[PDB]
């Protein structure tokens, strides 16, 4: 039977990623944005491999925390997702004292606050419900939430928190069969890189990250049940 | 030989009326900043002087007001004045995220994150460029929590992890400004937080509660350091060992 | 599509005769990788290589009799199937564990499970790093310590084996950082409590685990195949533990 | 106010000796213990008294004889005296592990990892069941490479990572025995690091290097603390934020 699963940020590059391999491994994927038109090119792209997977489009403001909360305009319940990838992500590149307030406070809900409720809102339904697998919520968190970087104060800020968030829903879920992680990138090839590049930084691991490998991370995740309130840094050895 | 001026959030009660006192008995201008008016003037009377020159302050704030936290509406000074800013202003609640109260998990969001980023803004955007012979010190109060997870305390540890995070960012970006950041986590303290968990509830290596003095050590010892930034003292008997 | 020539890549997984490294050996020989298997006992060691897949052309496995108690021997590659220079992945799973309340502890056998634990694999990996250096590769090669929950949150009576995987841990971090640029990813696996790793008085029930019960074998295997399979995670520990650091 | 006995093992140089100062100048009676013997009389000598019937004394010690210092052999007072010891018994390699020689990094591992932990066993077993109003204090000097991957510096790093999760472990094991237990990470330090690495290689939120007496502080704070155990006390001028 084809589990469903709910990826935020479903529209483009990581969580585009995400959501084609999750759709190879045969999951009903809801992917969840601003943008319709963009919604949809992605529909039709994901893979249908195993028959009863069906694909699905939610329209939704990622800055909505009461629309997030209470699942306003998704196409199925929370009681149904096995699986909710929290993709939600705007980064925003500036000094703290020149950081104007409409854009931090802004970020700080898409980043932060929207994945709280919209969190709250799918532990509530699959709490009681049995499984023989856990179920899985993994928040896609950033390097820069473990080691710090001048300039990405607030960011580093709403990503610190949903890692928070995350180690202690681990701790209080884990005897309700969720398992609770979050998937750590590094500097990746996308629109999450406006001045910003790996080269400002000395790696390891020289260049860009490429989506589809921050989700070989998610896909090993979701199919794991021994992996609960980790980081699984993705990052080029940013954080070694 | 000056009297250097602290903001202290939070300074009304508990911690961060420890660290006020233990602040001014170092010959601090303490400024506390907190709701109630008649709890602060209680602390500012309770003050020490041991320094001419010396003058404690009170601010008249609400905690969960962000454009009145990043303006300094009400401050008594002025934002460059000070050397110190302590934001050890923080909400607790303990609850199943499935029945967490929107108003009051987003509430405890506001005041433990959401504001304390404006109002470090406003000390930031006024203390960066001026001169100092040592460093400028903010220091935030998070808490163990944040580090080592606990059950229905999520979006309590998520606000105060997202401050641990503000103050790695902001210790690599204000190092060279000349300001030091860090935090201090204290694990349960004997104070009005949350309530109902006992020092019981957890397997302690030291039993008991932590007195709000042993936190205002950490700070003390903060404030007097130079070579210190990105990190956070732990005073939690062992919680997150 | 298809190809005339596509290689079987060396994989070395010390201590790959039981339990975790048996499972990795396994995991990395279904993806077809010729394993090498190193440990003291040669009987459990050969029972493992038969039941080792394979499913390439030009894939065999080895066997490795090697007293991981002795330095000299894991530096020198004495007595190894093939040179040093032959892997492209090296999984330290070599370990020991022992319980005791410090005072308790005898000497030569915390002294010896120090050598097991970290001693012999530095010595180990110093010999590999060197001989594959400077080899030149699109895809990096991979080393990977497998370490444990207890090096990252303190536990009574296990102070010795913690600082052991510890320093695996801070062995990782560094040469992740050194090797990067010579195309050598290098991170570490952190087991949870898991069955025939630990014995002889702790267990998961001792601690409030968010995942109750011993940990499969296979899932640490699942980790380091994700690893091996990996382009862009070093200096990273992957903790498989039931929830226990969280 | 009895003048408690401190042990500080590479206690005459560098960071050894700013560590025995200060805790002489706080009033506890200092063994502090290593091979060069004129080095010891020379702080000996130096060590402030401050406290009726304050003692100093010396115990030459070969810190990479592991029978030695298991053993206490030469030390001028028994494991049972010590209500304070402090490991900074360190040595630093630099080096590419590839030409890393044998011999160096395996008496590296033994002075920096395995010599101690025969000494913490001793003190431990020696004061583990004694009764106490304050809890004693095990501390290790750690470095900052121990949590953050630096090249050339493998053993080094590793040595010491393995002197954390002794202390972690021990933390939750001897805490409640009132042993308290906790490292100081310093980062680059005047005279402690081996030539060949500095702070300029690195975006420290600070620059330059630290002075030994940064380091010496926050032992000096911990050993006056009572609710701060299983913690890393990072001096680095923000290398690891």
């Amino acid at each position: 039977p084809s589990l469903n699963a709910l990826v935020t940020g479903g529209s483009r590059g990581i969580g585009e990623a995400i959501s084609m391999q999750l759709a190879a491994e045969g999951y009903s994927v809801t992917i969840a944005s601003r943008g319709l038109e963009q919604l949809e090119a992605v529909k039709a792209k994901l893979p249908i491999v195993k028959q009863g997977q069906t694909h699905h489009v939610w329209q939704l403001d990622l800055s909505d925390v009461e629309a997030a909360g209470s699942f306003k305009g998704a196409p199925l319940p929370a009681s149904s997702y096995d699986v909710f990838v929290s993709n939600a992500g705007i980064s925003q590149f500036s000094p703290i004292a020149e950081h104007a307030d409409a854009d931090w406070q802004n970020m700080l809900t898409v980043n932060l606050t929207a994945p709280i409720a919209l969190t709250k809102a799918v532990v509530k339904a699959i709490s009681d419900k049995p499984r023989q697998t856990p179920a899985h919520i993994i928040f896609i968190s950033t390097a820069f939430s473990k080691r710090g970087a001048p300039k990405v104060a607030v960011y580093s800020a709403s990503k610190a928190g949903i890692d928070g968030f995350m180690r202690s829903l681990a701790r209080e879920l884990g005897p309700k069969g969720i398992n609770v992680n979050c998937v750590s990138p590094g500097l990746v090839r996308t629109e999450m890189a406006e001045g910003i590049d790996p080269s400002m930084f000395d790696l390891p691991i020289r260049g860009w990250i490429e989506p589809d490998a921050i989700a070989d991370a998610v896909t090993y995740l979701v199919k794991s049940k021994n992996v609960t309130g980790t980081t699984l840094s993705v990052d080029n050895g940013y954080c070694a």
